[PDB]
């Protein structure tokens, strides 16, 4: 049987696949055809169906996993597509995880003898993320950073060293977001969440702009001028406001210009794009750092899918986790941001 | 002259005036008909123009302040209409605070021989408050807070004592929101803050809605159901995430429903007001707990101008700051909730 791990989010499914490299000459003849043909399928399309993907740019080589050499691949869909997959299956030990392996549970059970093992979000996401940063990314580094995050003359992707990990602030931005503190490979605690996410991102600018993907609302925003929308230090002050330290630029209101009537009349849908990204990515910065203080650790990487192909947000994250912690914080960054959880969960294989 | 402070927010200015009631035979006679004019004005009238308002319910009266009795006035215009009243004024010591007294400085010196005093927003909100609780709201007391707000059944507000006030965690909501603590009469400090606070309520609420004022977006949203916006942990794991001790009414990602086309052609301008109403509340309620936890302090005073006539976003800051801090923290209310700045400002005057 394959060898899968899926976590079913909210809004996305992620999946990993391990496929074997060393099969043998008696191995390809006792093989069935279904199970040809899935391997086939999977390692010779990068598009499945209309809506699945596989990031071919995230695969790891020659990977040795449970004492197979292998390639491990990185797959995708949209989580209300999960019945079109579950009816491909119908026409195999799975491991899964997210909200979705008890929401669809009774689903899966409808492939037959197919065996359902539920493993909980935390432990698969910890696995996962230090698993992949243990072997990393084909030789190179898992995590990066973005080096003087201040200036942007000099602001540039770095990578960074996580051999020994510990403590470790995970931020996972999915539809929400939910906060973990890491502080050794069996001791992890969920400190909070914030329902402030990628979903409100994505629901609220569909709303502004009519948007109608993610990649479309990114794009609005890339043209976007936020500070339309926001009102800002200097508009209630009219400049610093010195005493406290918050720069003129801060904003002190969001979308607190679109209170007035002749503002809401001039502003574009890539400005209220723009004031979307940089309202539910502040919130999130400012939610990690307060966490950060007080579980006293320095150290936040932020995971999931609200940061794939999303670098405003990513250098917004590093530029202000860098300014309003005076540079006590560091924030840090993985290339296989949405897929720990179900890397981990296919770590679980040999528990069945 | 009159003794009046000022507090100059980004979006309203808020004025306390105190009307002497111990006005001798001499001092009637000696007195300009313009002070005459001003004083009759402020007391006979309730509305000023088409945008200021006398809260008359809050007066306090007999008060003795700088060794006169009188009655203490609250009154509250649009900061946008600030032009008006400085005209008004050109047809006096004035302690001024908030972000406008910077910024519309030269305006108020418009005003000949008028000397214009700018005080801090910190000290002025903390003098203000601690103030007004000290005399009382005319023997009732100033602080309250909704008994048993876990169960509606029970939810009833009821009175709190703050006759020793410390330490104390400031919540201000008005355009943004400041945090502050409060160790003692001359020991402060500003947390943090955040941007989402009542702009936001009223700037997303008027794009989403159309609505055209605070109120009207109020009673939109207390018609609504925010759940057809949000995407609750229910719809994400089809009930209880068990392991965290997340119910599966807590939203996971606030407008994360709005993702789906057909949900939004569905949705209701009052459920988006009610979840727009309830994302910026249960922020400011998870950011208030964490600052809370990490000032160790266990008493939450909210202020600010989004609180008032909104009962709504009260109970829901009492019962989630009961129910995420496990009964840990108490949220606080003030009935002058919007004035502690003006009133403070008033309070530097003897400093002249
Ligand atoms: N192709 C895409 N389609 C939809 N959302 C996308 C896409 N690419 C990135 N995103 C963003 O990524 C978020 C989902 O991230 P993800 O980590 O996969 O969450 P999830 O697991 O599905 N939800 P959760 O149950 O809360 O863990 C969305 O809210 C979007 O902001
Ligand atoms: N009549 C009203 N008009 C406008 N906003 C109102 C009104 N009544 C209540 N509000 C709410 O109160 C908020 C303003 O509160 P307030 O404490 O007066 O802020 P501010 O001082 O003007 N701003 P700031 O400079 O950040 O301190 C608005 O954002 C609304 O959510
Ligand atoms: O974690 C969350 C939200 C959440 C839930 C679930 C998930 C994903 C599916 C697993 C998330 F990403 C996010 N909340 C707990 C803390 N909250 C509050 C609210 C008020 C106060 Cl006063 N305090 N705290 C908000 C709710
Ligand atoms: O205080 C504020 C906002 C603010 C400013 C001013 C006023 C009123 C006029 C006086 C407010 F009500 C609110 N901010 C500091 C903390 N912020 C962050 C952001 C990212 C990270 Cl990572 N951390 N922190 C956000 C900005
Ligand atoms: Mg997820
Ligand atoms: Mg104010």
């Amino acid at each position: 049987s394959p060898w899968f791990g899926m976590d079913i989010g909210g809004t996305l499914v992620k999946l990993s696949y391990f496929e074997p490299i060393d099969i043998t000459a008696e191995e390809e003849q006792e093989e069935v055809e279904s199970l040809k043909s899935i391997r086939k399928y999977l390692t010779s399309n990068v598009a499945y169906g209309s809506t699945g993907i596989r990031d071919v740019h995230l695969e790891l080589k020659d990977l040795t996993l449970f004492g197979r050499r292998g390639n491990l691949h990185f797959i995708r869909f949209p989580t209300q597509d999960l019945p079109t997959f579950i009816q491909m299956g119908r026409d195999t030990v799975l491991c899964a995880t997210g909200g979705g392996a008890y929401k669809f549970e009774k689903d899966f059970r409808t492939i037959g003898n197919l065996h359902l093992h539920k493993l909980d979000e935390l432990d698969c996401l910890v696995k996962g993320l230090l698993y992949i940063d243990s072997v990393s990314f084909n030789g190179q580094a898992e995590c990066y950073y973005f080096a003087n995050a201040s200036e942007p003359e000099r602001c540039q992707k770095m990578p960074f060293n996580l051999d020994d990990p510990y403590p470790l602030l995970v931020v996972n931005i999915g539809s929400g977001v939910s906060i973990l503190a890491v502080h050794s490979k069996d001791n992890y605690k969920r400190v909070t969440g914030t329902s402030l996410g990628g979903g409100t991102f994505l629901g609220l600018c569909s709303l502004l702009t009519g948007c109608e993907s993610f990649e479309e609302a990114l794009e609005m925003a890339s043209k976007g001028d936020s500070t339309q929308a926001d009102k800002l230090v200097r508009d209630i002050y009219g400049g610093d406001y010195e005493r406290f330290g918050l720069p003129g630029w801060a904003v002190a209101s969001s979308f607190g210009n679109m209170i007035y009537k002749e503002k809401r009349e001039s502003v574009s849908k890539e400005d209220l794009a723009r004031a979307t990204l940089v309202t539910i990515t502040n919130n999130i910065g400012s939610v990690a750092r307060m966490c950060a203080v007080n579980e006293k650790i320095n150290r936040v990487v932020f995971v999931g899918n609200f940061l794939r192909v999303n670098t405003l947000s990513m250098k917004l994250l590093a530029y202000a986790l860098d300014y309003w912690s005076k540079g006590q914080l560091k924030a840090l960054f993985l290339e296989h941001e949405g897929y720990f959880g179900a890397v981990g969960a296919l770590l679980g294989l040999p528990n069945f």
